[PDB]
């Protein structure tokens, strides 16, 4: 419950269903994942070491992902859409990857 | 495949134990903790779970400290004086120990 490992390991692993599902959103630049809302959401509801919000609540204050004031998510434009969405970090993605590899 | 709460939990925990010595210094905002690189040094000898570069390298690496290029602490100013310092950032130290009590 109160191992850093289990949201450091749920990153990686949201990538990693993401991929396998092909529902995989990068920014223009690759600097930014981009992940719908309520998909994040259904995807973190299923290991109950913490809520949606508390996993969501570390990622922020870990700087993991990228946020709007008082929010978990951002205002972004992909593909047309400009609305808001769960902006993970590929620079921190790619460091949880490589930890999570070792 | 580190555990990350070992790194983690030796964050909080030299940052407790210096809040009580009254020997750590905080930014004018607030944003970070000043503290002496050798004080630190010493302490991340004593849980040999890694080596001290080892431990600094992944504090720098998840971004838990601020550091100048190819080192591990950070020139700074303290009351007109200018020295080097191991930059904590207090956003990292504050989820870190919120994480281990609730």
């Amino acid at each position: 419950v109160k191992d850093l490992n289990l949201y450091a390991k749920e990153l990686v692993d949201v990538v990693n269903y993401l991929m396998k599902k092909n529902q995989l959103v990068f920014s223009r630049n690759n600097k930014f994942i981009y992940v719908n809302t309520e998909t994040i959401k259904s995807m973190l509801e299923k290991r109950n070491y913490d809520t949606v919000d508390g996993k969501l609540y570390l990622w922020r204050e870990l700087e993991w992902i990228e946020c709007a004031e008082d929010r978990f998510n951002k205002r972004i434009k992909i593909d047309g859409e400009n609305m808001y969405a769960v902006v993970i970090k590929y620079s921190s993605y790619s460091i949880l990857k490589r930890l999570y590899l070792e």
